[PDB]
């Protein structure tokens, strides 16, 4: 099936239930095509599973503690097939992928990230790891030896596209096709060949195709839309005759299903995020061309959050027009691909969330609301043919079953959700979803969050001294770490300091809590949640104070993030504020019939709210915006390019950091020309030259399609090189005497 659809009801017994025939049934599709090749008078298909994590996911990490927290890309993957010598010499392999931000040693990333600052590099190691496991899947397969650790290291680098901005020379710009393809031919090569000599020689078992099914979350969801792209780019053989066909070192390849949960594909960061360099033109699902054997996609199913708001976290539907090279007809929906609405923020769709945080949850990841989305994306896998295990190698262990879990009372109150939602394009979804979460708000949060009921539930704080003892000896450990997988021992005061740590936990014991492959988390929820509802309080009473008719906005951008940024309209803030205020406000009369008083029916609903929804946000605050979607080239808002391609717009030199002040019209003074941008070196405070007219305006122009925008600016010539630029300004010599010196 296809299309946008609200997620379908959850059925009671839940959907990992089985018949013989339903088992049945997935094996079929298995061995499909051992069924055609020895229908034509001992074989094996290559079935590869490949899950990339989400933001701050981390399996290792997240499922260590005893309130262990994995999301449902980690979940499908432990309930995957592929695991030990025998299985993969039976054909089935499984592959996992930490999340952006945390450690992946096998891509040498040997420290987290810093407060959620996220490059785009990391990503693009990831899809080029995930290509280099499928060559290791066959290496095994005809070899019975895995790829060393050190070669695919090597070839995760070969294929990188080294993104930099250079005080002499600017932007360093490497084509990642070809050297995808240049880094991945030598042993493409081998591999055909061992075929060769195997099909030649009549060696068994024939090796037939290679299927793969593919789960993303977050940036692992971008990453695995970038992946399934570049993977169609190095295998789109499709010459001879004209007949168009996927192979892989000679063998038929496809993609039998890509199961995505709520893409986000932004760099990591009113400016608005936009998409990591290897992103743009990457996120529109395969296109085909001109048992079927044509296709090089067989499935997508893509869950998305109608609640999550976060700048720093837009979503990418799956939605795109038909593309010639030329676009045409509205936005839709690929043949084979679906599009589920979900409730709950971010990880309430991706999973992530560990029992009882933020008081949802408490007592149970059977209570955990990302359940639902788990079980549903597992039975479209299932039902895809995914090798997927169910509750001796094809059977669950006690342990991966318990994390499959829905409870009843779970399963009812996503129900109540899944009845009252409306059918509608994802924007009107949206736009009503964001009116229930605010009409929650305005009882939960605007009432006063502090005597609601389930705020009582939510985990005292931890205390400050334990809080800056973590965070000191992680820091030391992570230090430790990356020094070494690449420190000087600790001072008399660091060490005092260090023990003075250790006893604050209680003792040594309590060191391997430590997770060197994230950044340390303290648990804050309650000055987290009650922080957050002050601000929801004052954005919905609208007690601004004095205002002008514009506001001076600034902020350093990073150039060597490898992102685009944006900036949002003042006049579209403005009414999305009073669209948001004026619907929440109307749905919060059928909501509670008084403060505190939940209207009759509506109780499963307000509960949902209450034990199950996070709020991943915990002039005004994104409460108060709509989330930015990308539809390919297009967004459900307009945007103005501040940034892309390495370069801010306007800005007349190429440099590594820039600092902005933006002036632009309060919104605020809306409620009842194009923004002014001075730039500045951040390191010196010296001004930097800005060009303007015409056509910087045009390309600066608030639009619906960014992609257009940023492809137009990426064809343009850069300003100069700061050595170029500097010839003649004593002032940028010394932006470039201390750019240099870094």
């Amino acid at each position: 099936n296809f299309g946008f659809h609200i997620a379908p009801t959850h059925p009671v017994a839940g959907r990992l239930t089985y018949d013989s025939k339903k088992l049945s049934e997935n094996i079929l599709k298995q061995q499909s095509d051992e069924r055609v090749f020895s229908r034509a008078q001992c074989c094996k298909a290559i079935h590869i599973t490949l899950g990339f994590d989400g933001t701050n996911n981390n399996d290792k990490a997240d499922g260590s503690s005893v309130s262990p927290s994995c999301s449902n890309v980690a979940r499908l993957i432990h309930a995957s097939i592929g695991s030990g010598d025998d299985i993969n010499s039976r054909g089935i392999f499984k592959y996992y992928c930490p999340g952006v931000g945390t450690v992946f040693p096998d891509i040498k990333e040997f420290t987290p990230s810093n407060m959620g600052l996220i490059g785009a590099e990391g990503g693009e190691n990831r899809i080029n790891w995930g290509l280099v496991q499928l060559v290791d899947a066959l290496f095994y397969t005809l070899l019975k030896s895995r790829l060393k650790l050190n070669d695919v290291q090597g070839l995760v680098e070969e294929m990188s596209t080294n993104w930099t901005v250079s005080t002499l020379t600017g932007g360093l710009l490497e084509n990642g096709e070809k050297k995808r393809r240049a880094a991945l031919e030598p042993k493409l090569k081998e591999l055909e060949e061992k075929l060769r000599q195997r099909q030649n020689s009549g060696q068994k078992p024939h090796i037939l195709a290679m299927r793969l099914y593919i789960y993303g979350f977050s940036r692992g969801a971008a990453e695995a839309r970038a992946f399934a792209n570049w993977l169609q780019e190095l295998t789109r053989v499709s010459d001879a005759d004209g007949r168009v066909e996927y192979r892989f070192a000679g063998l038929p390849i496809s993609i039998e299903f890509l199961g995505l949960f709520d893409t986000v594909a932004a760099v990591g960061l009113p400016f608005a995020a936009g998409h990591m360099d290897w992103a743009d033109d990457t996120m529109r699902l395969p296109d085909e061309a001109l048992p079927e054997d044509c296709s090089f996609l067989k499935r997508c199913v893509h869950l998305v959050s109608c609640h999550e708001q976060r700048a720093s976290f837009p979503l990418d539907s799956i939605r795109r027009r038909d593309m010639n090279g030329r676009r045409t007809g509205p936005s839709c929906y690929r043949k084979w691909t679906v599009e589920y609405a979900y409730p709950g923020v971010h990880s309430d769709v991706g999973g992530g969330y560990g029992v009882g945080n933020q008081g949802k949850a408490v007592g149970g990841s059977e209570f955990l609301l990302s359940q639902i989305a788990l079980q549903h994306m597992y039975a479209e896998a299932f039902e895809a043919g995914a090798p997927l295990q169910v509750p001796e190698w094809r059977v669950m262990v006690p342990k991966i079953e318990a994390e499959f879990s829905v409870s009843e009372e779970l399963a009812t109150r996503f129900n109540a959700w899944q009845a009252q939602a409306k059918a509608g394009p994802l924007e009107e979804v949206i736009r009503r979803e964001t009116a229930l979460i605010t009409a929650w708000r305005i009882d939960r949060y605007a009432g006063g969050l502090r005597n609601k009921a389930f705020f009582a539930n939510v985990p005292p704080d931890m205390p400050e001294a334990q809080q800056k003892a973590w965070e000191a000896l992680h820091k030391r450990r992570s230090r430790e770490y990356a020094a070494a997988q690449q420190l000087p021992p600790m001072s008399a005061a660091e060490q005092a300091e260090w023990d003075r740590n250790v006893a604050l936990i209680g003792g040594e014991d309590q060191l391997r809590d430590l997770r060197v492959e994230k950044q340390f988390d303290p648990p804050l929820d309650q000055r987290q949640l009650l922080g957050a509802a002050a601000e929801f309080a004052h954005d919905y009473k609208g007690d601004w104070g004095v205002l002008d008719d514009g506001m001076t906005v600034g902020g350093v951008i990073d150039l060597l993030l490898g992102g685009t940024v944006f900036l949002i309209n003042e006049e579209d803030e403005a009414e999305e504020y009073s669209q948001i205020h004026r619907d929440g406000s109307a749905r919060y009369h059928q909501l509670f019939s008084a403060p505190d008083r939940v209207a009759p029916g509506q109780e499963k609903l307000v509960a949902l709210f209450d034990e199950q929804v996070h709020d991943s946000r915990a002039p005004f605050t994104d409460y108060f915006r709509y989330r930015l979607v990308h539809f390919d080239n297009e967004s459900n808002k307009r945007l103005s390019v501040l940034a892309t391609a390495g370069r801010v717009v306007g800005v007349g030199v190429m440099l590594a950091s820039v600092g902005l002040s933006v002036k632009r019209r309060d919104p605020r003074m809306l409620l009842g020309g194009l923004p002014e941008i001075s730039a500045f070196d951040p390191l010196t405070g010296i001004a930097l030259p800005m060009v303007g007219g015409a056509a910087l305006d045009n390309l600066r122009a608030f639009t619906r399609e960014p992609g257009d925008k940023v492809e137009q600016i990426g064809q343009l010539p850069p300003p100069p090189p700061l050595a170029v630029a500097a010839v003649q300004s004593p002032a940028l010599q010394q932006v470039l005497l201390a750019q240099q010196t870094v």
